[PDB]
């Protein structure tokens, strides 16, 4: 919804995201999947530099991503690490929404 919530939901200071614990919280509420970007927040903000009106943008560099993906048991997870580009909604020069991971 905004950059500060984007940070709370999609930035991780470690690749080794604690999926089973972090996903069963009120923040992630057992959602099927969440992508965490391994980075300090400020460099991620920079993906949207210069972009004002709401626009979905694919990163120009790949990033180190950590996905928590649900298993057969609701709210139980497997961690999957990958190196990939991803897309966000940019608005007023900041990511406000996570769109998805690149192909």
């Amino acid at each position: 919804q905004d950059w500060l919530t984007f940070q709370k939901k999609h930035i991780t200071n470690t690749r080794d995201v604690d999926c089973d614990n972090i996903m069963s919280t009120n923040l992630f509420h057992c959602k099927d999947k969440n992508t965490f970007i391994y980075s300090r927040p400020e460099p991620v903000k920079a993906i949207c530099k210069g972009i004002i009106a709401s626009k979905n943008v694919l990163t120009t560099s790949e990033f180190y991503l950590s996905d928590c993906n649900v298993t057969s048991r609701p709210c139980k997870y497997k961690l999957k690490k990958s190196t990939n580009k991803f897309a966000v909604t940019c608005e007023n020069q900041a990511p406000v929404h996570f769109v998805g991971v690149g192909s």
